[PDB]
């Protein structure tokens, strides 16, 4: 949308004001040669007042003020051509400061950037970058103020501005070389207030950096503290080192795969329709592929899919042991698994991605026919007999169908 | 209440003490011309001791001490007219410091402001502002102490105080120009202790700023990390980009509407009566408007309303598909929805705010008569058949009424 | 226990070492006059090695090393009388530094203080205070090192130590006056390493302060953000201002009473026996006072009490409305409540702390006889009919007793 | 694996580049005598480009780019021998800076260390250490840049490098002695940009330190705030000091044993197979030791074990009181317990680690035969009658067996 390039243009005009206004306050001779752009800067800026008023009124509706409220005032009062008149008639120093009203546009530009950005940019990083930009603009303004109090001299404007910017950076960053310092009480008061301002600005920078880096690896720290808690509890319970190693490597696999997030908790953030869509896409072509499920309507399938629960079986450990009272069908979703004889002397089968096993427990209460043992991290899904019956009761005809299949 | 203006007056008197006491310690000639206000300052301050004792005793009751406990002592010992006597009889320097006992009122004024404010003011911002005020008062006191150690000279009191405040600000902010520095061992020791104090104060400022800005966008970061977790889990599960886009825009709608808060968790903070009131106001004139509900007493309505659960259906996705085994009535609460034929070739109806659909599943087990599909984000509420029966069992007469309606 | 005074004595001896060793390294003449205390310091310190080994071995058992492991080594190698020999034979500078091995006792004293304290002292505040103490000791040591590199001069030892401490404080606090600076390459290298160390130490101070103050009002911020979330969700749902005000004042009452903690979640931290004890003490002499409960054994009472759930009814709102299907007994626990006629034209009763109402719903399904309305914040407890029956089924004889009472 | 020593070698070569390139930029005479190692440095570095491409392609598969993407570019463009050619033909200053392209290897070495480490090293501490290393390398580079702008002089290269490093450390650490400062506009601009960079670097150091120490005792603070909440809620409920003391010591035991972690929540992080393994190892040889359990298959045992719930009975408080309606078997797991007569006048038994009691309630509804009272913190497990029946229903034959045992 072309509103973005307009916002960028308004940002450039605001930066032009922030640079020029204090720079031409100390250098009146700089006013007239840049007068065309100022007109270009002014006609644009006032034009932004109603135009942007449209772009914000047409979202979320509810009418918008144009002469009221704490909001929309910093733009309104910054629209006035106070700078043009005050420079044109050469108003004296203590009243020429009214030219700074253009700088009030900054606190509206920051709000605009808070929604032009902050989709693709971290909000803490966005706040830090806005603070850095404001600090640089303030450093320019403070250098101009420092120049305004220096005794007049024949030094080139460039070198005196460089000295003023050197001093203001030295102060704002609290480095404080002190090679150039106030020589007069007014410079002393200005330096005191600038020292307070610089301490506040550097504290803001440090606080924003800490806020950023304190959450820079939130997932990693959340997983690590979870592992630490689990390991400490196991060590208290005097669990053998081998089982702790198996748990450690399970957590390592879980982190390397899905960054430590619990599978069941992630599919709890989503609403029911989105959970249904996600589950139907995860379990696509693996649930209608079941023989005892085939032929049932998709309202049965969608009810079945929402109740499958994830379970990460580790490598080499048992999922099913023959002769037990098996009561849970399974569906493989990332790993592979081996079906072995009751004595594990021979391998019946190898199953992989999109395959399933344990169907018999759905149709019959018979004990398990064979052992099932994970080769890799199986990363599969489970469905209990009792839940299957509960969700089957609402579909009597397919219950009779599966009873006939038995 | 007039107690607020009294507290503000006591704050002003305490600031007057904090300004004058160290300033007149180095300038004895300043004592006598301000003596009237000191009397005004003193008669007020002692008067605050019992008076405020009332205002705190009449809340939470339980009696209050007046010569005991760590609390209420900083006010008591600060009530004493030590400053008046010590200035009146010109006690020498090492014992004149007892005039500072007025400054103990600050740690009671801060406690008072912690409850006069902190309703309408962020507690972290309140602590930061109190720290800044205390730092400025301490800067004044430290400038006075620095003046007290300077060799006597004919410089105007104003310019020497300005130099002392310049030095103390330069030190407390760790900028350290070093253009003015200790010339004598006593000034060196004072500068060492003031350097430690200033480092501690600036560390406190930075820590408070970090604590503030680390929670300045808690809701935004909590929503963003939730979105990141969901997206990472989806990407691990190899979900298609279009479904991820639909989930992303659902989360965007949820944030723009209710700032990322889960609807069910917010109505869990409230107690049962407040949950009932909030639910009755959300679902007002949308639940008695139901035909199969009309005529039932309000104890049935209030039982029904507490069990409605929220579900945000996304735009263009199905809520009801014809021919299924529908078992859930619905109530629209923000969006709009279209009722379409079983082949979606023609639109039966458009429903909006305060409308409902799916009534049939309450009265009959018949399959759905038509499809229902969200136009916008529907943002609606659902009620299951089984929950409806469970809460209906306690009202047999209206169960018979609805059975007759069928 | 006398072990505390022994630990305090060992702390004092360690501080004596930390002060004297670098101070006498630059001042050899200070060694001999303090030799007695050094013997006193040494005979004690070695004596601490086995003695404390007992005090830690007799807790948690499991045997302890005495010549092994990363732990217990800093104490062992600090026990050696390296300082006494190195000062007695006047070993030259580059090898005299071995006297510093006494300072290794600090990292054991800190560990000891981490368990002598940290019961009654905040762990973050304890870490900050230990850091401050270590920083002051390091400042003394660094001042001694700075003196060691200064060209020899006839200045008094006191004033040169004061200048060195001034410089080291100026550097460690990053203030950096620069009135005294390296004059030689070795002093330059020492200043570089001390600048790195001071930057690290001041960063540690700031980080510890931020960690402390970022959790200084955890309860207040946790309650405030909960209130903000609730209010934002209500405002999205367009709830009337009066209901929002009632919710705001409910949250204010909850904070002022129990600091924002959910009553049900606090009695979830405790184990079953402690939950039972706490509940029996909360509901003492209010549950046997019930007429339809009197005479039952205390195994019935203790089963009843664990199932009472808390509910804070706000002032002026209804708890019971006459003619409804009441199914929940109530017990008042902080507030008061008024029993009013079905038309609220006359007050039947006022009930307060330790009183109860709604008994009839336990014995009979009859509709409520009268309205019950909170005067204050009632802050009471509730018991459902269905839960009462479920916990009654295990006591058939008292069920028959209450059936006879009906 | 030998890949680790190769990564360490590549790290050493990258550090060699970071040290030499800016050092030989200001000292051309240093180029030729180190030319052999440069060849050794270069032939290795290019060799790393495909070789490491293998080591990362053989994990997680999916093919890898070699001329594309933001990743793998900093290594590619750093492989080029720009330094060798630019030094060999003595390209002038403003274009000789292209030799710095070797330094782009740093942002790949950091990524490599992020996975060579971060298993055994805290990620926040790892980030802090990487930042410190980068800051030291940048300090060397900035010292070289400062030397590049100094007017030429006959001072030894060592002492001028020492002065430059002194200045850059003084600036980056914000200490700012100001004994050496820019004398020319170009040095002023360089100092301004270096002041900004140093402020940013020191803010990064402080932020990383705060992020580290704000989570340095997460478990301790999480337990302490839980204790504070519990104690505040108890004090609001006016619970007696003795019960609060018992709760305080229960929490102290819980912290000293398992660091404040809830037993039930830790065995919720693990998946079902790992939960089963951990439970089977915790309850090994204590569940088959039961007489009414012996003889049942291990599918019954494994179903029983998953349902045992932990409960920490405090010292001296009752677990079982005679004559009640006992309905829960128990298993001791850390502590000891005393079985006492119904009048507690005589002790029937003392049971300890691995023992059990309360078996009768499983087989019969008879009231408890004797009292059971904890000596120490019992730290045991419980199993309800109703849960036992629910998990028994799936094994009818052993239900008949236990019915015969009765
Ligand atoms: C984004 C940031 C805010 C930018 C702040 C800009 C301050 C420039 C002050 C200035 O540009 O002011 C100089 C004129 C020269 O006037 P003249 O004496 O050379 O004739 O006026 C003066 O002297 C000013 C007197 C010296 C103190 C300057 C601070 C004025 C504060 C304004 C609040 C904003
Ligand atoms: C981000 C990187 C920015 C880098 C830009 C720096 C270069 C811009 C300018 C100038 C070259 C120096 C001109 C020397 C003037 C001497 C003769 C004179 O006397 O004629 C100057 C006129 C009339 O007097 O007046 C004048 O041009 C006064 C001189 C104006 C130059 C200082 C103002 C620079 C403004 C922003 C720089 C950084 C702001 C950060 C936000
Ligand atoms: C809120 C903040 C606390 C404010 C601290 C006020 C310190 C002013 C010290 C003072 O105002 O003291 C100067 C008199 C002059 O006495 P004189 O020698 O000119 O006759 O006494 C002296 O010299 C004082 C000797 C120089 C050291 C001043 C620090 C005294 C610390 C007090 C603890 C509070
Ligand atoms: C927040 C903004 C505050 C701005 C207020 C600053 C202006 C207040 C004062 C004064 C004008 C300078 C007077 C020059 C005296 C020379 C003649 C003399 O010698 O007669 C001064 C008398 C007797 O000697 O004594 C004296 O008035 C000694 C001079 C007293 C002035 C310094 C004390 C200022 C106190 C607080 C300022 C900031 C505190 C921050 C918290
Ligand atoms: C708790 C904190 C640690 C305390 C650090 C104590 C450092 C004192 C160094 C010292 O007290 O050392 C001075 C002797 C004098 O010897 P002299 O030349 O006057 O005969 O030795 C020297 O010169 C030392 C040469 C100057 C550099 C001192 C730093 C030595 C670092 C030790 C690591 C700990
Ligand atoms: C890890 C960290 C990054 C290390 C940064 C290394 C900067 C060394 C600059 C240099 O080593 O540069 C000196 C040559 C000497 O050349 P020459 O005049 O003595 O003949 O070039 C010059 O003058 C440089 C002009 C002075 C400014 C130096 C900063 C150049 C920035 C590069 C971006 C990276
Ligand atoms: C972590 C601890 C590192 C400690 C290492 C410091 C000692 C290394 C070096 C040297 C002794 C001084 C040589 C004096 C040269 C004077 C004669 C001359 O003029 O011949 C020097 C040649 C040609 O000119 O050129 C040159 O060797 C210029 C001189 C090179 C020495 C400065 C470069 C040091 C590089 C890294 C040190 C710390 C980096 C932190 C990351
Ligand atoms: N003509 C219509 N106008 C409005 N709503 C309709 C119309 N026809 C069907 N519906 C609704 O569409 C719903 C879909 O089938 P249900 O049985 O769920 O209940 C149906 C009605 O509530
Ligand atoms: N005169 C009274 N004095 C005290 N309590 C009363 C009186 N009349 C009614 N109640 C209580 O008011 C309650 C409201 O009806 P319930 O059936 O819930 O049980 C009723 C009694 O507990």
């Amino acid at each position: 949308t072309y509103t973005l390039v307009w916002k960028v243009w308004i940002l450039a005009v605001t930066l032009y004001y922030a640079i020029r206004i204090p720079l031409t306050l100390v250098f009146p001779s700089l006013f007239s040669p840049l007068l065309p752009l100022d007109i270009l800067a002014s006609l644009a800026l006032i034009a932004d007042i109603p135009l942007d008023l449209a772009f914000e009124s047409r979202r979320t509706s509810g009418r918008k003020p144009t002469l009221l409220a704490p909001s929309r005032l910093p733009d309104l009062l910054a629209a006035l051509p106070l700078d043009l008149l005050v420079f044109a008639l050469h108003l004296p120093s203590p009243l020429s400061l009214l030219s700074l009203v253009r700088l009030l546009k900054l606190i509206s530009v920051q709000r605009s950037a808070t929604r032009i950005l902050s989709y693709r940019i971290n909000p803490a990083l966005l706040r830090l970058l806005s603070l850095v930009g404001f600090i640089l603009l303030a450093a320019h303004g403070i250098a101009c103020g420092w120049m305004s109090l220096q005794p007049p001299s024949e030094n080139p404007a460039g070198t005196r501005y460089l000295s003023a910017f050197y001093w203001t950076i030295t102060t704002l960053t609290t480095i404080g070389y002190g090679d150039i310092t106030p020589s007069t009480p007014t410079q002393t008061v200005y330096t005191i207030v600038i020292e307070l301002l610089g301490a506040a600005m550097y504290g803001l920078v440090i606080g924003n950096i800490a806020s950023l880096v304190s959450k820079l690896d939130a997932a990693k720290l959340l997983h690590r503290e979870r592992v630490e808690r689990v390991t400490a509890f196991l060590s208290y319970k005097r669990i053998s080192p081998e089982l702790q190693r198996r748990i450690i490597e399970y957590f390592d696999y879980l982190w390397e795969t899905r960054r430590g997030y619990e599978e069941r908790e992630v599919l709890k953030e989503l609403p029911h329709p989105l959970r249904l869509a996600v589950a139907m896409e995860i379990h696509g072509d693996v649930i209608e592929k079941v023989p005892l499920f085939k032929g049932a309507g998709e309202e049965f399938i969608r009810d079945i899919i929402l109740h499958l629960e994830p379970v990460i079986y580790g490598p080499g450990e048992y999922i099913i042991r023959a002769g037990e009272m098996g009561s849970d069908v399974y569906f493989i979703n990332r790993g592979s698994v081996e079906v072995l004889s009751a004595d594990e002397k021979t391998r019946y089968a190898i199953l992989s991605e999109g395959q399933f096993f344990g169907e018999m427990a759905l149709i019959l209460r018979a004990p398990r026919t064979a052992t099932v043992r994970a080769r890799a991290f199986c990363d599969l899904y489970r469905l209990d007999k009792e839940t299957f019956d509960r969700i089957l009761s609402r579909y009597p005809e397919i219950a009779a169908q599966i009873q006939e299949l038995a």
